[PDB]
């Protein structure tokens, strides 16, 4: 029988993973769906696990893909193969209409929510080191985003920082109007992709052949509308 490859994603992030009626959707997943489609090889199961455990099912090989708006770091592709980017989605800063934190450096002294393994964790430990006088305080929780937004809406916490997609889009359909978002500098393209084990090459391969051919023929773009609610697709030239 066909190869079974396993996806592994939280479904907990909205645009990019969640059920609807009980069954996983969102950019990730369909976009994948869509890649897959194309294929009389690999029969893809998609399954919802935790965050920390999508990255060590990918070293056990229990899973061969890992999708959940991913971003680059090297800690991450010392370990797993990326694919080429799937969407940009940059950072902004999550806070109550008229706060007091206007810019990222008035973060200092405030608190927040942190998920273990995510990006924003070492930047905001490079922020304290770089702010020791006057440190975030970071509240290490294993609660979902929407949780941590209405958190934020509800004064448990003074600002949250993800990325702008699932930002505004939680504020929006969960209708948080008393939060804005502020646009943070960006080290780097803030581009968000799959992940693979890493013995996974050839699986890597063929992902990467239908990225561009979905690229270039305006699927992804279709898609990108469809789930993030924009075009948010990475430069052609990183394609
Ligand atoms: C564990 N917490 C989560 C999701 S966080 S893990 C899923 C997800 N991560 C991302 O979207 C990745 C963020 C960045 N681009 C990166 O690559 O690190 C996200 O929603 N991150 C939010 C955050 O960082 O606060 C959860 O589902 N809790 C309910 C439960 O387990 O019982
Ligand atoms: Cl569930
Ligand atoms: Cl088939
Ligand atoms: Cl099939
Ligand atoms: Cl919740
Ligand atoms: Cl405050």
């Amino acid at each position: 029988m066909d190869k079974t490859v396993t996806l592994a994603t939280v479904g907990t992030t909205n645009p990019f993973s969640y059920e609807k009626k009980g069954k996983l959707t969102g950019y990730d997943i369909e976009v994948a769906k869509e890649v897959f489609k194309a294929s009389d090889k690999y029969d893809v199961k998609y399954q919802k696990t935790e965050w920390t455990s999508i990255f060590s099912g990918l070293d056990s090989d229990k899973y061969q893909i890992g999708a959940n708006n991913i971003s680059y770091t090297k800690e991450r592709a010392n370990k797993y193969l990326y694919s080429n980017p799937t969407a940009s989605n940059p950072l902004v800063l999550v806070v109550p209409k008229d706060s007091d934190i206007k810019s990222y450096n008035d973060i200092a002294g405030h608190s927040t929510q942190v998920v273990q393994g995510n990006t924003t964790v070492p930047m905001l430990q490079k922020f304290n080191k770089n702010h020791e006088n006057n440190q975030v305080k970071l509240n290490f929780t294993s609660e979902d985003l929407a949780h941590q937004i209405r958190n934020v809406s509800d004064g448990k916490y003074d600002f949250k920082i993800f990325e702008k997609i699932s930002a505004e889009t939680i504020i929006k359909e969960q209708g948080l109007d008393n939060l804005k978002v502020i646009d943070l500098p960006s080290d780097q393209k803030p581009y968000v992709y799959f992940i693979f084990a890493q013995d996974q090459k050839d699986l890597q391969k063929f992902v990467n052949k239908r990225l561009k051919k979905l690229y270039e023929n305006g699927t992804l773009e279709k898609l990108s509308k469809k789930y993030l609610g924009g075009s948010y697709l990475p430069d052609k030239k990183d394609m």
